[PDB]
């Protein structure tokens, strides 16, 4: 006998008892006489246009394929619960806080960013650690990443970025020219870079890394007041990486190390969990912050801002099928309910609009249709109407107009939303020159020790080393900026790879 | 008060008691504070991205159309039951024939066929009527029309032929041109032109028409023996056409015509049915047939082939929703069930790749997960998976490859199709010459009187003199073909015209 | 011999010389040997999977179409070109305005509102006039109606006021509840309610009425100065209108009036004009209108604001193929070129996303790639990739990324757009109560005079007699709030309906 | 300075020198003014949906992704010509053939079979080779692979061979139970596996394979007489292949290793080339052969069926966008110009359905339009019109059925297809026994040597060692019918494994 991964059809087959199998059909649910052999004349003839069985199926197989995310397409799910540990009421309205003790089933994706479907999971790269709540007020995404900040603060770099971290397109290769290209004319990445290139780059799994929300949002309580928060979920299986080594060793060996990991863990009862926990900021301190609070590439201290325990996420279902419950989940950070709102972040601004668009796109105008993206916990009732692969009874016949006399659904001013005071030109406001490296020299000589800065001068080197002269000297300047000895190091390794 | 369809929303209203209205939210199941309002900087400042509910619900709107069917567009739908009344088991084994009383819950759809989505219902046109009996061995489409003959008998002369009845590439207007060039090149439409353009091309409404599988079928017993036959289902409301002066008023008066009428007759209680009869040939005699038994634009004598009741067909009930329930609808003559197979007839065979085909366009690879699609009263499975808008749990973990040592679908040796014995080099052979006109003549001079032979010329050369000269002239010829008679009485009437 | 229209065929083969026909292929190109008669076994056997010309050819057959517009679906096209006749350099900068006698070339599509592609031309609507400016910038779409207003003021009540004007949910017929039931509910509908119901209802053809961007824009000059304006195209061959009892034989007697009637006037070289002017308001007077300048349901009075002569838009070229060149056709409010920018206007600014939004689904991701959308006379170079149907050489191997180090695409800071300041709370202001009466009172007691007055009330009073009586009393009710008149001359034909 | 690859940027600023960068616009050709920082209402203020840069380009990034292909997911390409070298005109009359020295633009796409986009290059894997041959009637594909045969000989196993070789339904993992409970339970697929697990399964780059047609096809001369024929194409640049051990350090290292060597060796001139030969057999050999020769599973021996030289193929420029030329291409076996005809192999019969079937879902309807796709060195000339994405013309106002009297295009009868006579039942024939290890025997003992039979074993126990007990059984079993030491030798490893 081997690991539950692995037995998943020995599993499946006496799991059914003695029952006899089931009548294979077509889509259509006709009985199948034969589907090992086509309908053809005579022994060696021709195939007939009349064996529907065989184009039945083959036009299925033929459109089993749908477009990849378009980041992140390499991940595992597993689904579980939230759990109300703590009381912040006090901070938000939010039904999912309501009380102590309450639950809300969750779905959870993890993945890598630029790799492919076909991808390894043991490589260099951020981490996603998409959380879907199914609420009473409906679908709340929280879709975060495996670290709290990120490489760039404004939206429109975002296609660019995601562009040089893929492939050539002429010659569809991994281009470190494009890399660090990017990346030496936009500093504001060092902060990311810098956690990216330590040893949290390539973590053990998904199991053993923290999940974020990175972007700073807003709660709002019962009485309609305001603060700025961020969202912390700890892993309470502890950190763990792994080394370049054993990560390039399982890149062949097990490309897809993360997703039976997680698998068996759960399979065995070895159900992972995270702790939820919120930093606050009122207006009036996100006012005298040293940076821009809403700015992506920066932290809020915790020394300043200390963690507040929420809740614990507890994932304990493996997907019974893939496709269906994974493949097909769709996350939308705009999924927000009474109580929690999103903050200027330029960045979480474009993506309020970039996933919903996306994912009718990938999955279709009626992707919130497909069961594990319904909220379920809720009830959807409004004046849409219609679309392609329309589910359900598409509403029935309740009048498709607003405002209606006729006890249609109606709007609830509970859910208004918060309301903030902006005064200021319609302007395209240059935030490349906000401070690039203050919480990147703290990161270098105060979060890291002297080994992992070692370690992390190497990952960088081992990879600028394959970038154009010019490119690698604009870069070091960048890692000078932060601090001579960061840039130093480098530069050394650099010389050394050089030749 | 008014008419039932009229008072759609009122009952709606009515039926929904005193309930309180269900909280409208967005497709996520958030709550909508105000829906009426969009979110600004200001009164009179700018729409923000933020404003998450306008996109969700825009997003929406900007995606309610599917393509309109290619052809049959402009429909109307209703359900019911399919009731045996009489024992045919001797010719099919089919589980839908299997006893008398056993009803079957159907699905019907009617329609005109060249005008889009917002034609008129009473225009001269043939008029489709496509039943759904959702079995136990699955679904099981007859998609017939009210006429038990075509226009063609060999599927590559489908899409000519459509397009000449549709409109001209360059104006996109109606094309007299296209149309008669197209006929009097084919003489082998003369009987059913002759039969669109006689009283009952325009039928008074859905309920007042027969219908027709209109191609040969094949039979097959417990025993494995197959007879061939012809599906007529028959109007218990008895045949009704309008006149072209009423028809032409109603095309603007209510362009809804049909659709009204059915809903109506449905919710008042008057609900329509019709008399299914199959006729029967023995293999030994379609040998013998004086044509092709299995040409489309022929008949089979009843006097010599007398129609043998089966059973009823009763619509009891209106669609809830028109788009999940009508609009989506799709009939694939390829649904059979065993006891019920195709002919070689070169149409149908040609149908049975194109509805599936179009249908996986229109609707989506997975249409026949969509409710009103989904083979509900039989269990599907086999070895497809995945695909866009992939529904339910997409089977599970089940073993998806065949054979298996698993315990997966099996075959059903009994669903076997029926075996038939061709021999003839493979190669297309010529059917324009198999008699276009023998049938026609009776039809003309027997079928229908003096009156009717005056009304059914008046009717083609009132459409026909718009076409050019030399086409009218090529047409006249074929009719003169049928009989002298045919001819000079339309072209007498022409002449007239142009003058 | 007939109209142009009519010998389009005629008239292509005449075009074809001497020239011999091509030879008949299959869409990969291969030489069709007989593409009349499906390859089969023996001539009354089954059809093969070989016959890959049929397959081929009813694939794509199966194919052929696409969503329709989810408004204006029902049009007609044409091309020409624009002239600037008049210097307003001193209020825009654009290229297309640059100097006297400048010629830009033109994209026209004329349409009606609610009926689908199937409906008829001459029924009472608003009309679209939509117009795309291939400039040097790009292009420039400028999307008008018929009329200088609309229904409605914030784009949130869009889709619900279509569904109110289609067809109802369950019945799929045309509902007199739902179109009443949403005016009476929202007062602000009635400008162009009255506009609707008046003769201008509707116009005898599309080369009979006026175009209007309806919406105010702004507009900037060299100097980065700016002003609002509104954009009026009048037509060079006078206003006409078609009786309500010639709208309605002309409904079945030609669906397509329209479509023909441009057609022959640009084929008999009698090519239809406008001239477009401008009306322009500068920020301060917008800060003292005495309503919202930026209020879709309201105009600028001319004796305020005269209209100032900018050029001549003229169609001279009927499309070639429809459906290439007319349906694909996509104009999108947000193309826009530096020197034209949009107001505040809440409904231009939810315009702006839903544009290129239904565009990306109903033609696809790629629709600015169709020929007929590409910005043909600008140079379109950026970093965006791929995408299904990708066509042309997807910019080849240039970098995809910005900024780069390597000469790819650079914007430019003389096409930043116009700042302008804007403060507030961000929240959702009730524009419901927006002055609803004041311009209507004039255009019923001023625009129109006692003969025009008799028609509307009976044009409003035909249609709303269908309703429910306590939504005709609600309706009257916002009539006489107009004036009493209006209500009562309503009232006193509703009676005589109502019996 | 690095390998050519390496060098795209750099290379491609190079040949722009002295040239100043484009203006980076909309897509709608608009210029942009800044397309680093987003438009907000003051600079820590919210988005504005006003920013239509934004939008469009993030609109256009969501849309990037396309299905992959459902097998052979990763590839690489390029292109190049066929030039004639010898005289086969009495076989074939096929334009591509008619002169020696002749020169016909090809395509080529070379891959793996099961993994996904992202997936390594070097694993083992049988190895796709399609040739595109742009003829001047029409495109010819030759969809071949690495090897001669196949796994299974009848289309309806393949959608399940295929799922066994993919990822487990539940976990989204490898599965050997799955790859050999499929192989076990189908010994005709000993051939292929013997073969696959050869040194042959893993080759060095694209350059060091030979190609196949695999199927049995048919050649017809210019006087109607056809003979049957297997298509080979061998490397001039020598048969090579990687060690187990380097392939899966490779597989890490460089998991693009096969589209790096491709685009490298055409960069610097190295041209790769095959030599294309063919192997015939008269109808009358056909009628004698040992076996089926139209059994994929099997090959006619060289020495009674000698190679007949035909041409070179020469591969001489790299595609200059990827995904564009290579990603979107579209080979359909199907498409064969005039002297060419597929064979009833059961296989090749599926294909021809197949390809165009999932091209249509993969690309669109309109795939053939894509430049890479379109027959360039023909005249496409038919009755097909409209779909999705309609490029070019759209064959303008050409009447559009067939037969017309207006000049449009006409078939040509010299491009009839050959005929040929089939006779006994139309039914499902078994062909599971048609002797699956005779020629395995001759592979095993003949064609390959000790040294290398004694790596097949150990990769195929390497592999095998992780399935069940029983399916090890069933598969050792079947190895021993091949030959006794066959599976002892296998067996014997597996004892080791199983420890
Ligand atoms: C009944 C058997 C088979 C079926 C139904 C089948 C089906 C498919 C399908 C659906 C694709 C994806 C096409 C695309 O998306 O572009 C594909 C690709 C491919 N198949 Fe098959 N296949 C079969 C057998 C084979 C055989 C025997 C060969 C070789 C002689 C072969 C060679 C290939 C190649 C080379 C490609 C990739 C083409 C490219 O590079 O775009 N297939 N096949």
């Amino acid at each position: 006998n081997r690991d539950p991964a692995s037995d998943q059809m020995k599993h499946w087959k006496e799991q059914r008892a003695a029952q006899k199998p089931d009548v294979l059909t077509t889509g259509g649910g006709n009985p199948v006489g034969d589907k090992l052999n086509s309908l053809t004349v005579g022994p060696r003839g021709p195939l007939l246009v009349q064996d529907v069985v065989f184009t039945d199926e083959m036009a299925h197989f033929d459109r089993e394929r749908i477009p990849e995310r378009v980041v992140h397409a390499k991940g595992a799910g597993a689904f579980g619960y939230f759990e109300v540990t703590h009381d912040i009421t006090r901070y938000s309205k939010a039904k999912v806080f309501e009380h102590i003790g309450k639950r809300t089933p969750i779905a959870v994706r993890f993945s890598t960013v630029a790799g492919e479907s076909g991808s390894a999971d043991t490589v260099r790269d951020p981490r996603g650690f998409a959380v879907k709540f199914y609420t009473e007020d409906g679908n709340w995404d929280l879709v975060g990443n495996n670290t709290p900040i990120f490489f760039i603060r404004d939206a429109l770099l975002f296609p660019s970025f995601i562009h040089s971290q893929k492939r050539n397109p002429q010659t569809h290769l991994k281009d470190p020219d494009m890399v660090w290209d990017f990346w030496s004319l936009r500093p504001e990445s060092l902060h990311q870079v810098s956690f990216l290139f330590s040893d949290r780059g390539i973590p053990d799994g998904h199991r053993h890394m923290n999940g974020y929300g990175s972007h700073t949002f807003k709660l709002v309580n019962a009485n309609g007041e305001a603060v700025y928060c961020k969202f912390h979920y700890k892993t309470d299986q502890g950190i763990k990486n792994l080394s370049v080594e054993d990560a390039a060793r399982l890149a062949h060996e097990d490309p897809d190390y993360g997703l039976r990991d997680l698998f068996n863990a759960i399979a065995t009862g070895n159900y992972p969990s995270w702790t939820l926990y919120i930093q606050v900021m009122t207006f009036s301190e996100a006012e005298i912050f040293p940076f821009n609070p809403f700015d992506l590439t920066k932290v809020w201290p915790h020394g300043d801002y200390p963690l507040i325990p929420v809740g614990k996420l507890v994932l304990n279902r493996n997907p019974v099928n893939y496709f269906a419950e994974v493949e097909q989940l769709a996350f939308d950070p705009s999924n927000m309910p009474p109580g929690i709102e999103p903050s200027p972040d330029k960045m979480l601004q474009g993506r309020l609009f970039a996933y919903p668009d996306t994912h009718r796109h990938r999955l279709g105008p009626n992707y919130l249709q497909i069961p594990v993206n319904c909220p379920y916990r809720a009830r959807v009732a409004n004046y849409q109407r219609d679309g392609p692969m329309c589910m359900m009874d598409n509403q029935g016949g309740a009048p498709n107009y607003y405002p209606n006399s006729f006890s249609a659904p109606e709007h609830q001013p509970s859910a208004l939303e918060h309301r903030t005071h902006f005064s200021g030109d319609v302007q395209r406001f240059n935030s490349a020159n906000d401070d690039n490296v203050t919480q990147v020299r703290t990161f270098y000589l105060k979060v890291l020790n002297e080994e992992q800065r070692k370690r992390l001068c190497e990952n960088i080197a081992g990879h600028l080393k394959d970038a154009q002269l010019f490119i690698q000297k604009k870069a070091v300047k960048n890692f000078s900026d932060v601090h001579p000895e960061y840039g130093s190091r480098i530069q050394a390794l650099l010389d050394k790879y050089n030749e």
